[PDB]
Parts: structure tokens; C-alpha cells; sequence
């Protein structure tokens, strides 16, 4: 359970994020494909992608960049409230599109890591701990869903 404080320091850092949802979008969708390139292949629209400057200059990306984090964004605001809106996602993400949690441990570290080279001055230590928190609580309700379904491995 994440503390009042903390959730204040990740809805602070993430109001920054809402200024250019789609560039942050690229940089992180971006940073995942080349730190781990099992989940480029998960997605059939971005597999054809072998450079980054083709990852970079890919519209359909970016615009899958948006949706995700306008996802992520009305999860984090709801502070841990978060059961409608990870109902839907854990179903697609384990029985449609076959994405084990490890591969949303890794899309966390790129979150975490793109937050913190675009927003130092609003991600540090105490930040980057609470969104720690708050990313790994996301992982916890939907490696529940998993589990429910026959997914958790
Ligand atoms: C912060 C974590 C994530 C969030 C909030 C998120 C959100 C979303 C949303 C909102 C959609 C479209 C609606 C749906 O199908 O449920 C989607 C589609 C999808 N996601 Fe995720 N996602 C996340 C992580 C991942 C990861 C780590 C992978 C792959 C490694 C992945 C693979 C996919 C695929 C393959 C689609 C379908 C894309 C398409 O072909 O249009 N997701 N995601």
C-alpha cells in the first residue's frame, strides 16, 4: 500500500509526463524493444522494426506509445482504487496477447528509466522509490488476474 506521500510524489512526476504523453511514449515503448528484444516480437504491427531510427520514425509506435500510458496514467490515478480499469487489461494482455509479467517488469524499468533522464529534477530518489511502489503494485493485481486465469506460470 503506498503511503498519501508517496502517491504525491508519483502523480507529481506524472503531470510532467502529461505535457508530451507521445514522446515519452516512443522513448519508452523504444528503450524496451532494444533492452529486450522478446517483446518486439510479441507485437506483430512492430516486429518489421530492426533499427531504432525505424522504431523512431514509426507513427503507428508512437501512437501505441499514447495508448499505453494514457493506460497506465488513469491507473496511477486512481492511487491503488485500480480494480475496473486492470480488469480488462490483465484479460487481453494474458489470454489475447501473451505477455508473461516479467516482460511488464521490464516495460517498468524503461518507465522508470525515461522518467528519470526526462524529469531529474521531479524523479529522484524518494520519487523514483515510490514509483517503484506504484509500478510494482500494478504487477501484483494483475499477476493476480493471471493467476486466476491459468496464466502466472
Ligand atoms: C504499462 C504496461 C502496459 C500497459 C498499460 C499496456 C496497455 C495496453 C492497451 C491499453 C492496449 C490496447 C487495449 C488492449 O488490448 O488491452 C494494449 C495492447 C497491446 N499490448 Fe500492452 N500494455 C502494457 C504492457 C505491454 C507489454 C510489456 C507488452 C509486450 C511486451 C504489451 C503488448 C501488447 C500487445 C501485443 C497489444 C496489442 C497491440 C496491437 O497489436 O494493437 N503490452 N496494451
Amino acid at each position: 500500500v503506498l503511503s498519501e506521500g508517496e502517491w504525491q510524489l508519483v502523480l507529481h512526476v506524472w503531470a510532467k509526463v502529461e505535457a508530451d504523453v507521445a514522446g515519452h511514449g516512443q522513448d519508452i515503448l523504444i528503450r524496451l524493444f532494444k533492452s529486450h528484444p522478446e517483446t518486439l516480437e510479441k507485437f506483430d504491427r512492430f516486429k518489421h522494426l530492426k533499427t531504432e531510427a525505424e522504431m523512431k520514425a514509426s507513427e503507428d509506435l508512437k501512437k501505441h506509445g499514447v495508448t499505453v500510458l494514457t493506460a497506465l496514467g488513469a491507473i496511477l490515478k486512481k492511487k491503488g482504487h485500480h480494480e475496473a480499469e486492470l480488469k480488462p487489461l490483465a484479460q487481453s494482455h494474458a489470454t489475447k496477447h501473451k505477455i508473461p509479467i516479467k516482460y511488464l517488469e521490464f516495460i517498468s524499468e524503461a518507465i522508470i528509466h525515461v522518467l528519470h533522464s526526462r524529469h531529474p529534477g521531479d524523479f529522484g530518489a524518494d520519487a523514483q522509490g515510490a514509483m517503484n511502489k506504484a509500478l510494482e503494485l500494478f504487477r501484483k493485481d494483475i499477476a493476480a488476474k493471471y493467476k486466476e486465469l491459468g496464466y502466472q506460470g
